[PDB]
């Protein structure tokens, strides 16, 4: 392979006394704006690289998951208030109070079998699922259909969360985050506030309705074009793809992009996007974009993406990479 012959060619480990035993080192800084999936790729290379998450570990997500949940139903139904929509039955009215009784009389995250039929309940009307539809009027977790599709399960009194729960997780996140893991005997220091940046671009926040989308290309345009980062590689996740395939499919990438003229379809749309963003680079004759599409919460995709990203990394950068 090439990025094995480039490796081959190093000679700075003999210069080291016990050199073929030094840790050869990869600084990469995650970046991009919020909810756009930096958490989600550092719980990745855990899973991917360390055990990530176990079912100890898993089970530390319980009430987070729950808390999740509760959110999400409040604000779907906080939302039918200020967008005027009826409940499918006025039933389901009921169920509306209970949900803020239940959540009402409670600090932190639960679920019950109580609280688990209010929310199935309210879930299943046509007009939450109306409300549901019209998410980009308002704010509302990622997670929301994935955690309330899976209500009973995650209702199960004996539950205990999957990796993908936990990947699908909201958590409030402060400071810088460091994490150490190694893949192809690289010892990366991987810090979500410089070897290589992953820029994360959350696609499915063109439509909501300065623009998301417009505030993203902003931060990337600096990013990208900053001096400091001329010897860096700049890598691009085009990242919630799964949720810009769906929503594609209703929503017009003229929200985002009103000159587009492109068919919205996934390929057109997305393609635009990409270019978008890769337009800003001002020295595209001296730098490289390394733009994949992903969707952070599956491990496979980010675990193919990720040894792609490693070998841009090995081809462009081995060399200024530190032996420690
Ligand atoms: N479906 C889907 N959800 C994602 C994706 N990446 C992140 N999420 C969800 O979006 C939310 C925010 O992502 P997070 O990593 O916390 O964003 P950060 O603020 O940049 O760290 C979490 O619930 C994620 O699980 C993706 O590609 N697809």
């Amino acid at each position: 392979d090439k990025a094995a012959v480039e490796r081959s060619k190093m000679i700075d480990r003999n210069l080291r006394e016990d050199g073929e035993k030094a840790a050869r080192e990869v600084k990469l800084l995650l970046l991009g704006a919020g909810e756009s999936g930096k958490s989600t790729i550092v719980k990745q290379m855990k899973i991917i690289h360390e055990a990530g998450y176990s079912e100890e570990e898993c089970k530390q997500y319980k009430a987070v998951v729950y808390s999740n949940t509760i959110q999400s139903i409040i604000a779907i139904i906080r939302a039918m208030g200020r967008l005027k929509i009826d409940f499918g039955d006025a039933a389901r009215a009921d169920d509306a109070r209970q949900l803020f009784v239940l959540a009402g009389a409670a600090e932190e995250g639960f679920m019950t079998a109580e609280l688990a039929g209010v929310i199935k309940r309210l879930w299943k009307d046509s007009g939450v699922q109306a409300c549901f539809n019209r998410s980009r009027e308002y704010q509302l977790n990622d997670s929301a259909a994935y955690y309330l599709n899976d209500l009973d399960r995650i209702a199960q009194p004996n539950y205990i969360p999957t990796q993908q729960d936990v990947l699908r997780t909201r958590v409030k996140t402060t400071g810088i985050v460091e994490t150490h893991f190694t893949f192809k005997d690289l010892h990366f220091k991987m810090f979500d506030v410089v070897t290589a940046i992953i820029f994360c671009v959350a696609l499915s926040d063109y439509d909501l309705v300065m623009n998301r989308m417009h505030e993203s290309m902003k931060l990337f345009d600096s990013i990208c074009n900053n001096k400091w980062f001329t010897d860096t590689s700049i890598i691009l996740f085009l990242n919630k793809k799964d949720l810009f395939e769906e929503k594609i499919k209703k929503s017009p990438l003229t929200i985002c992009y009103p000159e587009y003229a492109g068919s919205n379809t996934y390929e057109e749309a997305a393609a635009y996007i990409q270019c978008q963003f890769e337009d800003l680079n001002k020295r595209k004759d001296t730098k490289e974009i390394y733009t994949h599409f992903t969707c952070a919460t599956d491990t496979k995709n980010v675990q193919f993406v990720f040894d792609a990203v490693t070998d841009v990394i090995i081809k462009n950068n081995l060399k200024d990479c530190g032996l420690f």
